[PDB]
């Protein structure tokens, strides 16, 4: 039976060269003269811990790393960052979570979409992805379509083409 699945993919090598240029932005600029100013990726968790003295240093470095971030094709969707930061003594702090995989909240988003769209399609969940398998090619194009202008917050793509 036809299928594919949905995924959302955060390259790895493309994150770690967009912080490290972040950072080299950082220290090549005066007015982060002795300011703790760091962006940090914690590779496992796929998560850029941001650290400064003042909510506006933290928005500046924010701001540089979507920056960096976007020239290598990570686009400010995939980067999720809180409302609010960490305040703790002279310190402001802030973990902005790159968009890998589709969470359980965005996950139940997708499914409902798939079943109020009435075609002979079913979607499984799994792990961080999503296989959809149906007897019809046409449909699976018509739930790609549905997911891409679904406006659920961050890109998709669409892998594993079996039929």
């Amino acid at each position: 039976m036809p299928s594919f699945d949905i995924v959302s993919e955060v390259d790895l090598q493309e994150a770690r060269n967009g912080v490290d240029n972040a950072v080299r932005e950082v220290e090549s600029r005066f007015d982060f003269r002795g300011v703790e100013a760091t962006i940090e990726l914690n590779d496992a968790n796929k998560t850029i811990k941001v650290l400064s003295e003042s909510d506006f240093q933290v928005n500046q470095l924010l701001d540089i790393l979507r920056a960096k971030l976007l020239k290598r094709g990570i686009e400010g969707a995939s980067l999720d960052v809180p409302d609010e930061f960490v305040h703790s003594g002279k310190t402001w702090y802030v973990e902005a979570k790159l968009k890998q995989g589709i969470e359980s909240a965005v996950q139940k988003k997708i499914v409902k979409l798939i079943k109020d769209s009435k075609l002979k399609v079913q979607a499984q969940i799994q792990g961080e992805e999503i296989r959809v398998t149906g007897k019809s090619r046409d449909d699976l194009q018509s739930v790609m379509a549905l997911v891409r202008g679904g406006d659920l917050g961050q890109p998709f793509q669409f892998k594993n083409f079996r039929d």
